[PDB]
């Protein structure tokens, strides 16, 4: 039946964020979160295997055949880009791919509050995006790349494993270095990109405390530094950075994160009330001489009840806030602000008052 | 005298759990935990080779007399899967078979409560299911699964060494990965999982602090994730999780518990009184704000004192609090009972208090 | 001379422990604990080479040549079987041989306590069996494994290095691997062993920081198993299984122990008053609540206390208590008994009341 080339298409025309490719099963793209099959027969071995090569090189099916793993990223020119991951389960072929548009939107578009416009003017530090897994992060670090790309006469560097979105040299001169080609490594590249004259660095995730000391260089050395955890929220982002080292030398990485920090994004994606879309629900930490004070102090926990009252000074917002302004707007449903309010109780109070 | 086919289909009809073959004894049934030979001549070591290699493929022969030892699964149509280890002792090859069955039974049928039919709807979060070897942990395991399989739209991936319960597609796309064969280890298999696009996860055993690290990240990043242990109770096993990991860095440990754990069940399965089956009692902690507290203040001591009274509010109980159903019932004896009882004292005060 | 049947068949009957081969000695054998050599011509080195090796199979001869150790056992058919140890010194090969009977002594006949009979009743559990080098160690083992073997429907497991006793099936289905034959390691032997659905396992000795935690493993996930240490007391006992441990993982260890124990058995061999044969002196220690209490609570010392009044509630019985019993029925001679005595002045004070 349908080609790779029209199963694409289909999940960039109707909104999907993955298409899912196993036996037994029809092609199935996740729109808003929830998965959908296709009115297409179930596929076989053949059939997911041959969707699957078709979009990969001759180098990347012997890779592929011989760890039963491959992650890659490819174009379809005058469609879309697209990030791939291959896999083998119950002795067959699997795929999913994630789409890459190659117009990145607008701060607005993307629902991103002024202050992350922002945040793209900052001549240096460290700036956090995190959240779970396919909550928005890579959308909005290159919506704030491609406003640095668009005001600054700067060099931007990014190491992506794969390469995802496709900047083109606006202002900026944008090098993009892919690991397993370009690159040899995460490490590798970081090793030489001081002597490459960057002003701002995409590092990817945190991943180890070697990386984390990488981010922590390169944001004291006068760049700017963007890179992405897992975690949930401002505190809990700033705990788990101190927290992988060991305990005598937390505190030079406390007063490093007080120097170079400047700012934590944590997203997370809802379905919207009507039923179609998602929505971005964002908690905001802007650090202040009083943060940056709670943070050498070792009281990072006092961090949540400044960033309640920084709204209007900095454009802090936490996450509760944020529920409690698409509340308001009637972006959510009550049932789903609830069921993802970290404190449903603060929530809960903050609505009864 | 018999054939591999009909020693299996015995396993089978007799409701066993396990065949054994090995030298010098019939083949034997575990039935309701107890051996049970069949009315067979003894197996030589031709008959023991003979018997295992016919489950095998060639490449897991060669693998297996690389080893002398080898873990499989494999499946009979029309009859059953099973679960093998083929290992060597006296010059001799000894198998062990665990019946798998094709269909899965319901949460009522299994013993479990109802609490754990709400476990399959929680979004996200880490489920433990504890318990000691052959337990009942996978059956469990498969009936949640299954149940998420019927009810939702979302991507189940499994990694499993080797693969049991097979889980056709129903709501959900399900992928399942062998270690060994689909990919090279647990290990290999996290590295690329979230790129995978899941949303609910099994990962296995906690079988060492990276295990459980994964577990813990898969289950804050938005997933559901199930992994099992062999503790016992539920203090046990958050107990167990916290102290393998270094000193200094258990608070943040304790701290990611209590985030995201949202169950421990812990399984035990007694013998009827009827003489005939088996009956599961099961410890069912849920987290309620008073626990996940208890967990950060480093009072998890304290979580036994919260899942005693909360039965009626969230499906709590203890495994005393089970006994105490069970010999209510009459499924169990009082020997049975106070034999596997973790505080003997506590469940006589609970059965002379009226 | 003599060839190594005759040798062999002359240890079994004079009821010899062990027999040692080396160059410029006549072949002697250990009785009740002293050598006594052979009324033959000594030994040269074509000897000792030609006895050894009539009792070893090809593979076993390029091995020993190879690393100039070796442990084997072998049976002789209608006599015995043996542990043998071969080895060189002085350029010369050199042997030991223990005797291994068929059949498997009771718990009377070997001077066992009725609580000893009580422990092969365990449905779970960890039970330790301590004591010197030839102590009696794995002939009780032997007995309780028998009568597993013969009272329940069971599958036991035993990793043995080498298989020492032989147990063919009685009501139990009863497995044996040997280290460097069966299976290529204790280590690798326990990584199958939870798949292999055992009941009962034998590990051998707890020699490292992995058998230990091995150990506590199968006793805590249902199964009941044994394992031997070389220490000399109960406390002496659960001391070495803890203190192996760092000092923070070392209240878990605690914990499973208190949880999991079920018996340490601590044996001696002495010399009989007659002079001639040796008697059992055991110290048996059966936890109660409130044994386990001490366990988990650190206070391990207190526990020889309460083994001294456990004798008619759970069986226990100290070193010394057993000394003095053995003392009253004269089995052994003063000096024997005090000469043994881990605390003479305890037995002293429990001999003048
Ligand atoms: N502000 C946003 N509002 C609504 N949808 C968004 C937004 N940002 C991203 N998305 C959509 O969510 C899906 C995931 O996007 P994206 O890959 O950028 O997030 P991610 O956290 O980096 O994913 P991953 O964890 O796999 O790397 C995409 O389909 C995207 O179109
Ligand atoms: N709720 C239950 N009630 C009665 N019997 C059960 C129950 N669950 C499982 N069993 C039976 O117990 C035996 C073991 O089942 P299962 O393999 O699922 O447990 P397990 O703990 O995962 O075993 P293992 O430790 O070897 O992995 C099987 O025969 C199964 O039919
Ligand atoms: N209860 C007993 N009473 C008298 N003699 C015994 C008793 N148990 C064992 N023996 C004898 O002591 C000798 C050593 O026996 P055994 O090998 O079982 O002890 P062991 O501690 O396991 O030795 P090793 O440390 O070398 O492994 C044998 O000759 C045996 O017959
Ligand atoms: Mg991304
Ligand atoms: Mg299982
Ligand atoms: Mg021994």
């Amino acid at each position: 039946m349908a080609n790779m080339h029209q199963l694409l298409t289909e999940l960039v025309n109707r909104g999907g964020s993955d298409l899912h490719l196993t036996t037994n099963s029809p092609p199935q793209i996740r729109i808003d979160g929830k998965l959908l099959p296709l009115d297409m027969p179930p596929l076989n071995a053949v059939d997911t295997k041959q969707l699957c090569y078709s979009i990969l090189t001759e180098q990347q099916k012997h890779k592929f055949e011989e760890n039963n793993e491959l992650d890659l990223s490819f174009g379809i020119k005058g469609l879309s880009r697209f990030r791939g991951n291959v896999f083998v389960q119950r002795g067959a072929v699997a795929g999913v791919f994630r789409v890459i548009p190659y117009k990145i939107l607008s701060f607005e578009e993307l629902g991103l509050p002024p202050v992350v416009r922002e945040l793209a003017e900052k001549p240096r530090g460290l700036v956090l995006v995190t959240g779970p897994t396919g909550s928005g992060k890579s959308t909005t670090l290159a919506a704030i790349i491609d406003k640095i790309n668009t005001d600054r006469h700067e060099h931007i560097v990014t190491v992506e494993d794969p390469i995802e979105y496709l900047h083109p040299h606006k202002s900026c001169v944008v090098n993009q270095r892919e690991v397993g080609a370009d690159t040899k490594s995460f490490k590798n590249a970081l090793k030489y990109i001081l002597r490459q004259d960057p002003d701002v660095v995409l590092v990817g995730e945190l991943r180890d405390l070697e990386t984390i000391e990488a981010a922590l260089t390169l944001a004291e050395t006068g760049h700017l530094c963007f890179a992405t955890l897992h975690t949930n929220s401002a505190v809990q982002t700033i705990n788990r950075i101190v927290d992988v080292f060991p305990s005598y030398q937390q505190p030079q990485v406390r007063a490093q994160l007080s120097f170079v920090l400047e700012g934590v994004l944590s997203q997370t994606l809802l379905p919207k009330a009507s039923g179609t879309g998602r929505v971005l629900a964002i908690e905001v930490m802007v650090p202040n001489p009083a943060i940056r004070n709670l943070i050498r102090e070792d009281k990072i926990h006092q961090i949540y009840s400044q960033m309640q009252v920084g709204q209007e000074k900095f454009g802090m917002m936490t996450m509760n806030q944020c529920l409690y302004g698409l509340l308001q707007k009637r972006h959510i449903t009550m049932d789903v602000g609830m069921g993802r309010s970290p404190d449903p109780d603060e929530l809960k109070q903050m609505l009864t008052s």
